[PDB]
Order: structure tokens, then sequence, then C-alpha cells
């Protein structure tokens, strides 16, 4: 029961957000923001660059000064503000969902129920942690009194992707602000709109100027200025592993700022013969095709045991033929477009390599329509580990299905990749559930389900799928800087 | 009451330690290890390089495989082994202390009571944490059972400095092994001897082969091979901020391995007029001059309030004249040599700059002796913030004394640096103790004391003085990799 | 800036709250509820007894059954409901404050700003903890998978006092519900009104029937039925140590239910000569006289160092003469009446004993008015430890001032009591602040302040001032029951 | 591979242990200690009573004074002492195991490998926690600095049972001492010998006098003096629920001391048709018969699903016939005697009631031998919930086997008891493993195994099976007393 999407939305927030005020780009330049499904320009946004980032950083630095409103404020007041922001997102839910679907080529019903719902739940979760961030009193040797302070890291630059614009935005600012940090968020050049709208909500909630600064623009420009900035204490990034590498290097060549990364993946999904077949097929299906396959945790490597392999493929191909491509804002459409032309052509090149390397094409395998960047739901069987589509992150509606015999070889193959964001295991065996999930080198491992991500759960990947964890209890520790204070006393007592 | 140092020590362990076996360098090359105080060659050690590192990493990777002895072993057994290693250090305390003093130009009584004592205490502390590393069960949304596993990070490459050879060695392997990791330690080319001896103790304690691999050699060679290795999950480094930068970059250009850094500093030591003057002078003195000023936390910026400034200088110069330079193994000597020629000339160049920039030379200010790299205990007053000796880490027996008037300006000046490892505050005012220590941007802040570092306390710096914390409860989290396991269940209950 | 109190308040909720429905007492009996200041009857409330308690317990037991709405509900939804209840208290803030002031003889401005403000803040704090109550995964010996569940304790009977009716009510249900427990609250017979009003707000917020059951009535009847009930898993009590004893015994003679107690006190307040005199006098004043001295943490033993003793007494008597007794609802009145006649006569008898035992009467020392139970702000100097007013909890506007010479004897005297709820220390000496507070046997120790109680802080007393802690992180653990689940697995891995 | 037990053991420690010195009972009286298997007197021990307890408490109080050796000592030194005590138990392992088997009628091989092994592991676990007991720094509202201290509870009286003498002894003193408490242990009158021997080991390890005081004697005398003592801050008890009630009452009538209880049980063991039958039969067998059925967690209610019921009973009767009764010190004997005559006659009366109420006698059902208190391994099938042997704790080699059909009714029946110490679930179904264990009201729930208790796991029961948890992280919090210290500061910063 989702309301009707808005049609005539007029855009209001298109500028750079610094100190709760709207600024034009120092350069004067602007960049176009389009609708993925129709290719028509939604509006133009100020093009932030290095000089715009420098202004944002100084504002964030000033807001983090000892004695400033944001730092003397009660931790509980910090939580109340986050909850108030969630209230404003709840109010503007329809507008944000429509805007999100329009700019991101995202299905509206999902944007309204899933994305916006997660946005609200994440903020409310973060709100609760604010006055619960605690330090320790340590019984060290000698006559001393020692305690620690879980202080904020400081000025946090946060660079986010285009697949879940608003959600990624709140995933970053939620924990950061809950801990007392000041941020400089740089949204993807493809989807800055919902992020900019949040600026007005952040100002309306009552957050002190400089606590949240938003600088729209491109990556090599505004993003790089953040990663290499000498006054940014930490950079949080979510996107391609290729850029993630550049971020960590930039951090090293400059200020040695803390770095947290959430990169892509090539998540394996192992289905054993003793598993519930129906359950496995549906979860494995959604696991790869959700949001036109543009998910970090996409189950791009589906390992199925020989005895149930042929059958599993039949249902997978069957299930993949039940899609209606079109405008994500139009009722009935069950699959929208890819974000842009670059992404669209990347998926086609990979599909083509799959064909050329002997992969068995079951579904689609080509483009669709003449307006927008659509791709037919593609399925490939008899996919081998050495294949290009089995190694590289496609980030498109393309499913890979492999065959396995032994428990040991399938685990080895599942772990043979530089990625390790997530994985799925389907079995009704208690032992395989526990031991196999312990053996897989992935940040999150789902058993008899998939894609289940929650606010109270830490999320991140092993190996090259990222550094650190987000959300949950552990995620909040990534946004604090520990300080040990040791005081000499006459005589200590237990 | 310290025993007499050994004289004829014969060296036994000079090879590369891989899989509990001793290997010659693949290249065949060896490098000389000298005695800082006399300049005479102690012996020669195998020169490890990239090919030697590759062997060590594969051994560490093999020891970390699912089902291997080290990973199936009880966490409690892991602690018992660490305690057994401490027992062996306790037994070989005299040998290790003598060897440490000889190779590092370190005063024997200190090496025996302080360094070796800290070595034992650190291992015993780590031992206790082993079976106490726990995960969580998270009450997430929906019908799911979710729990986390605090798994080891994996293969950890650890690069350590020459100022506290054995202590740095155990500071790294202690937490790592306590958590279940396998390591590849690369000691400083100047001081590999005590580290190599530990190899025999690690094998004798009963640790499975491959758990600890030690590869002596140079930095740009063996060290760089570790930081850029594609199969190393994490690199832990302690040394210069210059190399720290290279480490983080290498980690980015290659595998995106986790990085923890403990770099130098320029620790400010603020003394207010209301402080206990005697206490302040002694702590501030030891804080800069300990181990010939070769400490990461050296209080190289002593800010004293005007009203007590002149008097403080007098006592400081007075105290600095009570030193006997000479062989650290000879009774009566209260100050040994610097590690090598490079370090010695770095200190002289900085002393010289202090003279040329108008700093007031109170003590020494020049070299000493003809055998070894000794330097006279130097003291400078009327030092200004812009001075080279007030900005760069000297790492030599050179003290800087500054003057301050206001509480706000002194805090600003204390924080105006890219460093932030530690700081000291001397005052009898409850409010300044708490508020000023909260305002200083340093990892550890001592009040009415200094240099007090303990095993149960997390240690690391803000800004460019490092990433992450070592030891203590927080330090052990830096050696784990969190995994979230979500299981679909029929119905959840609180 | 507090709004004008309501005058004609008509009462609506006067029945027993069970399963979100209003019930008449099974016996048919009712009991009168009066206004402390005027002695006039506000209304009549159903007199709950054992049979009414049995109905409430069965309702709470049914709401706690596996599979019931309250137990399958998301922990986050549990938090959202608590925040919604706080929203309803915010809305009915004027009504609750007026009603509280009328029924409790409590000053309106305080009831509106302090009591109701604390009510809201406590609920919001509890709300945040709901989905953050986590268990552990334990690396035990052998091949097993072990994790714990922090389950709710179950049916919690909560008996509260009359001095802070609404606040005590939320202090109990907040943590309990946040953790998933079902409760049976039994408010003081003198002040059931605001608690009953909360019933309607609890039903309106959306809490499942049976989660909160409120049974007004007397102590030896309804209260005793709760403490000795065979199906109540835990009893939380706040009141006199005399009844606390009976509660623990009842728990032993019956079901061996968990017991938490927050009893009275005789809180010492030590003022050293080096302390800020003004600060000390004001805090020490409010510490004893707040809410007509009817506070658990009342600083009923003020130890002042000889050198500043005479001067301290002058200001204390001076400050105590600035009060206007009258109706707590009338502007200008700075001191309301005692709760009832029993309490009034208890305070007089103690005041009389103070005079008879040689205590130096500085202020009042007698009753006031003819309508209501008022008492003149009394102050006594030269009070000795053996005096009755220096040993027993007065719970009235009566301050005791003592003299001390040595640091050791004052600590011994401060600890020489069966109480130990709280204490205060006034000094500008860093060492006395830390070491003396460590030496005092009190649950909460304030330094240079007093009466500062917050939601994020655990509160409880040492010795006979109570068992367990309330609020804060530790307080929430008192509302959970740990369960260890050990599963046999083929092979364990770290 | 267990060594031969000792034969001529001469007893040395038979007095009351106070202040590391051996005292005769104030009364002069002594009591005989026998060998359960032969009925011959091993020796005589001083009979401690109230006056002996008063001396022990004063010694423990004196050792806990601020500034005493035990309280100023480093937490790490406290751990080192515990590990040293474990070293001494390791050394005297043969003596303690022999002595334990002789005094407790315990099989020697088990006493040597299981009991003594657990003794050592528990101490080593506790040792590690000592310097890791930490407090918090709380970000409360307003300008204040707040931190907590996890102080020791104080003087802890500990009363232990006769079934696992030495193990219970260390289970109590381990955590207590690790946290800094001083204790007054009162071992069972039937088995004081190994506890008294520990006194010499505690003195030899270097523990300060008064830290551990041991007062042998009877329950209504020495034990009751501890539970009702006015200067004991906490009483820890393990034994019958009947005495547990008296302990909690005594605590209420006197000082309101904290109380922790570990009482008996009637642990249900549910076996579903889909479980591994062999595994289930063996675990369930050891679960009831271990140590002649004298275990708190004995699986005295074995629920087996109808479809596999008859078959399960055959194997259970089969397995129960493979026992050789005799002296626990003699090779080949696989079942020793009950502790004494009282216990022996309690088991017979229950066996008899089983016969009279229609239970189907499969095995034994009567006594054995003429020297000692032996009983034949008894098994009963077709046992109904209303039967006396299905409700009361037998504490003898008697197994009850029931039949069940539905998942819901079996859980209801498993929970229909005032006990709730532990439970066992056998099934290969992932869902039943998780959901059923969540639904059972027992402190510990084993899946596909049983009797697996470890040091790093918290242990305690729901309902009348006890209060609080022992061992593990949570268990150590039961041995601390939280203190909140709030300091007023000029301005707070996050
Ligand atoms: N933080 C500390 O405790 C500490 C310790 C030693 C040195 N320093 C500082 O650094 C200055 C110079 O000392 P240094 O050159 O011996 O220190 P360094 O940082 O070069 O040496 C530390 C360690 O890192 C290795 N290393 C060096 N080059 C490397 C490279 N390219 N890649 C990977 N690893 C490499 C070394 O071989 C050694 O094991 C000093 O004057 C002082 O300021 C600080």
């Amino acid at each position: 029961d989702v309301p009707a999407p808005l049609t005539n939305l007029q855009f209001k927030y298109t500028k750079i957000f610094i100190n709760n005020e709207w600024h034009s780009s120092v350069s004067g330049k602007k960049f176009p923001v389009f609708n993925p499904a129709t290719e028509e320009k939604l509006c133009e946004v100020e093009e932030g660059d290095k000089e715009d980032v420098d202004k944002a950083v100084k504002a964030a630095r000033q807001a983090f000064q000892i004695g400033s409103p944001w730092r003397t404020m009660d931790a509980s007041e910090r939580g109340r503000l986050l909850n108030k922001l969630a209230d404003l997102i709840e109010r503007d839910r329809l507008l944000l969902a429509t805007m999100e679907a329009m700019n991101g080529g995202k299905l509206f019903s999902n944007a309204y129920l899933m994305d916006l719902g997660g946005c609200i739940k994440t903020l409310r979760y973060c709100a609760g942690w604010a006055d619960k961030i605690q330090g320790r009193t340590i019984p060290m040797d000698g006559n001393f009194f020692t305690y620690t302070r879980s202080e904020p890291v400081g000025v946090c630059g946060q660079i986010i992707p285009w697949n879940f614009p608003l959600l990624m935005f709140l995933w970053k600012i939620g924990p950061a602000l809950s801990c007392g940090n000041t941020v400089v968020v740089k949204p993807a050049e493809q989807t800055p709109l919902t992020a900019l709208h949040m600026g007005s909500l952040i100002k309306e909630a009552g957050f002190p100027p400089g606590v949240v600064n938003i600088v729209p623009g491109y990556g090599p420009t505004a993003g790089a200025a953040i990663s290499s900035h000498m006054d940014v204490d930490k950079v949080a990034f979510t996107g391609s592993t290729e850029v993630g590498k550049l971020i960590k290097e930039a951090a090293g060549k400059s200020n040695l700022k803390r770095v947290s990364l959430e990169l892509g993946g090539k998540s394996p999904c192992i289905v054993f013969a003793d598993a519930d077949l129906d359950n496995a097929v549906e979860f494995a299906h959604q696991g790869v095709f959700y949001h036109q396959g543009q998910c970090c945790i996409a189950a791009s490597r589906l390992f199925v045991e020989e005895s149930i392999y042929d059958e599993f493929v039949r249902r997978s191909v069957e299930r993949a033929k039940k899609y209606v491509l079109g405008n994500p804002l139009t009722p009935g459409v069950s699959q929208g477009p890819q974000i842009d032309k670059e992404q669209y052509e990347k998926i086609l090149d990979l599909i083509e390599s799959g064909k050329k390397e002997g992969a068995k094409l079951e579904c689609g395998g080509g483009p669709w329509g003449n307006k927008g960047y659509f791709i037919q739901p593609t399925v490939f069987s008899d996919v081998t580990d050495d294949m290009r589509i089995a190694k590289e992150e496609i980030f498109g509606p393309v499913q890979q299905i492999m065959k396995f015999k032994s428990l040991d070889d399938v685990i080895k193959r599942a772990n043979n990749t530089f990625y390790g964001l997530s994985a799925g295991i389907f079995t009704n065996d208690i032992d395989k559930a526990i031991t196999v999930s312990s053996a897989l080198q992935s940040g999150t491992v789902w058993v008899n389900c998939y894609s289940v991500v929650s606010a109270q759960c830490p999320f991140g990947g092993f190996k090259m799928s990222g550094n650190g964890r987000e959300l949950g209890e552990y995620g909040f520790h990534e946004y604090t800087e520990v300080k040990t204070v040791t005081i000499k006393i006459s005589q200590k007592n237990s």
C-alpha cells in the first residue's frame, strides 16, 4: 500500500551546502543531473571542486572546535536532533522517494518502502547510540588513575555512490554525527538531489552550522580534494575498489587520515542439495537482480551442487523471465534502467565476454528499448571460475550459475577472489551452517536467506571489499578516537 | 638490585626464522650488526629481501588455514602458550638484557628492569585476553538469528623500530597471536638480534610452525615487500612518519590491507604555575632524555608558565648536568650512545639549527668522545614555535623549553603540529586537569606525571602520529576481523 | 518560563490497570487520595489487594509468553513505543505536572521542569537501549559453538515511593520494557494518580495489553502480594530500608525471585578548607532541603573542616531563612508541605531528639501553619556522630552540620553507617578528589557539586542503601537474564 | 594415562584457616570426616561455628581496608598470584585428586583428569580477568565529568557443596579474588579436606593474610553465621534450593547483603526423532549418571519422541548395565558410592515412590554392597510428569524417561517446574535448535551435546535454580560493586 509518485516535482535545492547556507560554486560552473530512465535533464547543480571543498572543511573544522555548540552540546541532545531529522524524513517521505526514483532510475515502490524506510530506521538507531558512547577506567599498574575518552574523530569527509543515494548518505552522517563528528559529504555526481534536499532538513532539525556540509560535484575533483585534504581527519568511502585504492593512497600521501572503505564484491552463494530449493531460488534470485543488479552484495557467483544443478537452473531462468522493463515511476514496471551509459556499456561488454568465453546464455544477454539504459535480465549457466563474468563485478542484471561437487573445493573456490564483502549458504545441516560460514572469508554470511542488512548489524568486507565496519556497535567505534588520560595519585585502591 | 651483564656473549641465532626453522637468505647475502657504543661488529645476520618475505608469508598463510593447528586450537591454549613464552623470557632475561644493551646502545640496568620487565608483563597481559575475545548476538529486525565472530585478521606483517627492539617485538606479536593471527615480523636492520633469539623461544614454547616468522634485513627491501604484499592482510608499523606514509600508500596500491601506524611525535608538556615544581621538573626531564632522547613520546616541547619559567630552566639545566656518558654495559654510566651515525648527525644538524635560529643554549650542544655516537645532554631555553628544533622530532638528548602566558594560547600552540602522540599536564587544579586534557589533541595525556605506559592501556596518536591503538582492550580489537552471520528462523523471540 | 498550573482538574483514571483495561477492585473497596498541602480529598482510587495482584500477574505472564506480540516484536519497535510514550508525556506535561504537585505536595515549577523533564529524558534514554541489548559469542574449549542471549527477566513487580511518583514510575518501567519484560507496578498509596494517568498513555502509545499493569493500594497488602508472589520473576523496590528487608525476605520465603532495592540514606557531604566556599554552601543547601528534604540522597550529614566551620554555618543558617511556606501550586511559595501526617510527626520527633541531645538549634525546629503538614527549615550545628539526628534518615527539611579535623577520621566517620547511597566531596585538590572519592563507601560520589543524577548514569547504594544499580548501561543488565547456548560442532575455528 | 592414586595419605591440614594461620576451633570441638566408600574415618577437623566465623570475617574485613596490601596491589599482580596458585595445584595434583576421591567417593581418574583439570583451567581463566575489570566514562548531561569504578563487593562469604569440593572452592574464590574481594569460604562438612589443603597453597602462593579464610564445620552453624553476618557484604551459595531460601531470608533479616545462588535442578533433555540417536543416548546417559548422579545439571527428565521412544529405552537400559560398583580408588571400578547415608536414603525413598506410582522399572531399583552407600544404576520408563521422581531432584543414579508427541506440549512440560538450571536438545533441525532453545527456561541449553561447562561460559539457572551467573564475563560482574563519580567542570567537550 504505497502512495502515488509525484509528477511535476520542482527542484529547490541545487547548491553547495556549507554552514547551513546555500552557496554557488566558486568557479561558477554547474553540471546537469539526468533521469536514468528517460535521459531528460532534471535540473542543474553547482559543480563543487577543491575550492568549494576547502570552504566546507573550514566550516566543519570550526564547528568541531573546543567550546563550539556541537562539542559542548549534551550527547542526548545530539540523539534528539538525529531523531528529529528522521521525523522530517518521515514527513517528506513521498517527495524524497519520488525524487530518489527519478534521479536514480530506482523503482518507486522500493524507494518508498525500502530505501526511505531504511533511512528512517538507520537514523533512529544512530540516535540511540549518541549518549551511550562510553570510555573506560583502567586498573593499570602503579598509583595512577586512568580513564579513556571516546572522542569524535573530528572532520570526516564522506564520499558516497549512486546506487542507494539517500541511504548511503544517512549511513555515513548518522554514525558520524551520533558520535560528535562534523562531516563534509560528497554525493555521486549522478545522484546529488536527495542529498541536497537533506541539507534543508538538517538545517530545519536544528543542527549547528558546519556540522554537515554537502559538496556536490565530480569524483577526481571534489572527491579527490577530500581524500587528500590536509585538514580532514578521516575519509569514509563507498564505491569501486579502483577508487578505494586511490583514496587510501591519497590518505597516505597527505595527512595520514583514518580511512574506512566499503567497496564492491563478487559474493558467492552456495546451495547444497539438502537445502530448501524454493527458498534458495528466490533469495538467490533477488540477491543478484535487486535494483537492476546494482548492489554491492549482489550474489554474482551462485554455486549449486550437481545433484540439484540442472533443476535449479530451470527455475532460475523461469523466474528471471517475469520482468517488465520501463519507467520506475510507472505502476507495473518491475525493472528500471541502469544508472548511466558508462555502467550500461560496462555490463554489455561483460555479457559479451561471457558469450565469447563459452558461458551458457540462458536469458536475455542484450539491451532493451531506445530511451534509457535498459538491459534484459540475463542468466548464464556452466560458468567457470576463470571466466571474466565470474571474476569481475558486473553490477548489472546478470546472474552466474556454477556447479560444485565437494564441500572443500566449493569453499576454496568461493574464497578464491580478492573480494569478500558477503556470502550466502543454503543448507538444512546445522554443522555446515556453522562451520562453512566460519570458513568463508566474507564480512557478512547469510544462512537460508540473503540480502538481510539491518541497522544494528556491522557491515563491511574482508580483503579488498573494504576496511572497517559500518553501523551496529562496532561501526560506531570506527567514528571515535580514543584518548587515555593518566593521573598521578598518592595511593590507588581497587 | 640488578645482576652483572654478560661479556663474552656468543651469538647463535642469526638466520631467517620461517616455519620454526632457520634459513639462509635466498640471495646468500648477509649484513653486519654493530654495537652503538663501540662501533665494533657483533656478528652478521642473513639479509632478508622480497623472496625471503614471500617464503615467510606463505608459511604464515599456511598456518592460518582453516583446520590448521593454530586455528582449531583452544583460545585458552593460545593464552597458555603466550604465558609459557613469558616464562622463557623470564629465564633468558639476563642474556636478552645484555644482548639488548649491546646491540641497541641501551643502558643495561634499564634494559634488564624496564625493557625486559615490560616484555614479560605485556605477554602476560596478552595471554589473559586470548579466550576472552568475544563476539555479539544482535537483536536485529525480522525473524533472524544474528551473531558476530571476532575472527583474527589473518597474516599480519609487523615492521618494528630500533629504539626498543625486544619490547616493540612483543608489543606486536603479543596481541596478534593472542587473537589468533599469524605474523611476519621484520625487525630494524640495526637491532635484529634479540628478535632472532625470540624465534628459538617461540619454537621452544610450542607455537605451531608458521605462526611467527622473522625476517631480518633492510627497510626498502624486506619491509617494503611486506607493505606491498598481495597476501598480507594487515601491516602494523612503528617508526618515522615518513615511512608510515609509504606504508599506507603501499597498502593502497596493492591489496588494501588493514594498516596500523605508531609514528613519532613532538609531545608538548605544559607546566602551570600552580603545579608541584619538583615533580614537574623530574618528569619533564626523564620525559625528554630517557634512552638518549630516542623515544616516540619524548617531551620535546616543554611549555612553562612565565611566573615560574626562569626558575624551571635553572633546575632543568642543573639536572641535565648530572650525566656520565660511556658504555651502557659499564657500572656508573648514566647515558649511552645514539643508535648509529645517521641518527647522530641528524641530532647535530638540529642542535646547530637551534643555535643559528637564536635558541638559548643552556647545556651541551655538541658531540662527545671518539668511539661511538655520543652527544652531550643539550638544553635550550627561549625556544619559539617557528624554530626548527620546536617543530621536527629530534630523537636525541635535546630539550626545548618555551614560555606561555594564557591557558588558551598554550593549548593552541600545543595542538599546532601534525603530531599528536602524547602530552603532559602539570597542575594542581582539578578543572585544568580535566578540561585541558580533553582539549589537547594527543593519544595519551599524563597529569602530574609522564612516560607512564602500561599493558592495560591503549596507546596510539592523533593526527600524523599514527593510526589505531595498541595494547589494552581497544588495541586487541585492531587485531580482529568482524563477521556477521545471519540465519533465517521461523520465529524470533526476545 | 513555566506555564500556569491547572485549577479544576477533574480526575478520570482511578481504577486498576490490567490488560490495558480499567478494573474495579475485586473487593469493591476504594481508598481516599489527598492533597498534602490542604488536606482535602482529591478523589478515590480502587484499593488493589492480593486478588487484584494475581490478576495483574497473570496478565503480565500471558504477555510474556513465547510467541506473544511483546516477545516477537522487534527490539527497535520496542524503542519506538517508548519514545512515543515520551511524546505523550510531553503533550500532557502540564496536566501531569499539576496533578503531581497537587497529590505530592510538590512545588509546581519543579514538577514541571525537573520531574517531568527527567521523566521524558529517562524514557528517551531507555528507548535507545532497546535494540542494543546484546549477548556474546564465547570462544570456549573444545569443538562447540557457544553464544549467550540477554533475555528479559520476565514478570517484574515494581513497588515505588511517594516522593517522586511519576519519575520513580518511569525509572522502573523504562528499563524493564526497554529490555522486553512485562511489569506489575504498585505505586505508593499516597500518590497513585500520575501513575494511573500513565496507564491511558501506555495504552494510547500502542503497548500490547499486559505489558504494563498498575495496581494501586497499600503496601502490606498489594505490595506484599507482589514480593511473595510465586509467579513474579523479579521485584524492584524503592523506599525505606525497613520494607526493603521484608521484600528480600519475602523473595526468599517464596520463589527466590531476583531482588533490586534502592533504599534510603544518610549521605555525608565533606567540605575541605581549600574548597570554593560559595559553591559548597549552595550545593550542600539544596542537597538536604530539596523537595522538603524528602530525597533519598539528602546530604543529612554535612562535615565541614574546623578552619571554615563557623563561617560555613553562618551562611547555611542565612540561606535557610529565605523560604516561603505555602501551597506548592501558588507563585512565590518556595517550600511545600511534607507528604502526610506520619512523615510530619516522624520529622518532629527527630527534631525534638536533636534538641534534647544537645544539638545546637540554628533555624526553625518546629511546625508551621494550621492547614497542611509544614515544617520550618531547620538547621543544627555541633552535631555529633552518636546523635539520633546524625544516624537516622529524617526525610524532612533538617540539616546536620558537623566538624572534622583529619582526612582519615572524616572518611572513617563518613563510612561509619549502614547506609551508603551517595556522598559529596568539596575540594580543589586533585588528589583528595580522586583518592577520597575512592575511599568513600557510597554508590554515587559528587565532587564540587551534588544531587546531579542523570539517565546515562547507574544509580544505587553500597551496604544497606540498596542492591543493584538503576539506569545507565549497568542498570539495564539488572533487567536481563543470561542464557548460554552451547552447540556441538564437528570442528571449531577461531 | 592417569598415575596411580596414593594409599597412605597422612593428613596435615585440619584446622580453621584465618589470616594465613591455622586455628583450633574456639569451642575446642572437632568433627569426623569419613570415606564414603568404606565408612572409615579419614581424620578429624576443627568444628567452626559462629565465633570462628566472626574471627574470619574480621580478618577478611581488615584485609579489605583502604590502603591494605590487597587493595593497593596491582590488578596484574592479583592475576599473577592466581596463576601461581594454579601452578601449585598442578604440582600437588596427584595428592589433591587422591584426597578428593577418598573424601568425596569420587572416581579417581575423573578427579584427576576432570575435577583437577577444571580447577586449574578456572584459576587460569580468572587470572586473565584481574587487570581487565574496567569501569566507564559516561557522556551525561551538563558540564560534568563522570566515570565509574568497578570496585570489589568487599567481604564475600562463600558456602559450597560436597559433590565437587575442590572445583566449587575455586569456582568461588577464583572470580572473587580476581576482582579484589576478600572471602570467608565454608566447605561442606562432608568434604572439607581438599579445601583446607588449598589454604596452605594460598599462603605459599603469596596471598596477603585475610584474603582467603576457610572455616570448616556444619551448615546451620558456621554457614548460618555467614549468611546472617552483619559485616559480610555478599554471600555466594551452591547447594539445595531449600537452604538457598534460608540464605536469601537471612540476608534480608540482617544486612541486605548481595546474594548469588546456584541451586539444584530437574534438567529436561528433549530428543527429537530427527536427531542422531547414538549421540543422544550417550550424552543423555552421562548427563544423568555422572558422579553417581550427584550433579546439579543431571538430566533427570529425558523426553523422547514416540517414534523413537521404545528403541531409545532399550539402548539406555543396555548402556546402564555396564557398570562396576566399588572403591573409587580401585582400577576397573566405574561407579563409586553416594556421599553419605542421608543422601543414600533419599535416593531409595524416591526410587521406591517411582515403583509405587507405576513407573516402569528397567534397571536396578535397589541398594548394593554392605560397606559404603552404593546404589544400582536405576532406569525408569513410562514416567509421567505428576510422578514424584519426575518432579523432585533425586541426586542419585536414577534416570527418568518420558514420551512426547508435539513440539509445543514438550516445551510446556519441560518448562513446567520451579527449576531451570539447564536443558538439552537433540535434533538436526536448524530451526528447532535455535527456536526451541530460545523457548526453554533454563540457564544453559546444550544442543546435540550435554554437560559441557567451561570457564569462559556464564553458568546459573532461571527461576528457583539460582540467582546470578558464575564464571565467564558476566560472572565477574557479580563480584564487583559499581560506583559513579561525578565531577563538576567548567565546560564539557565530547
Ligand atoms: N615512533 C618511534 O618510536 C620511532 C622509532 C624509530 C624511528 N623514528 C623516527 O625516524 C627517524 C629516522 O629513523 P629510521 O630511518 O631508522 O626509522 P624508519 O621509520 O626508517 O625505521 C623503522 C622500521 O621500518 C623499516 N623501514 C624503513 N624503510 C622502509 C620502507 N621503505 N618500507 C618499509 N619499511 C621500512 C626499518 O628498516 C625499520 O624496521 C628518527 O630520527 C625518528 O624521528 C621514530
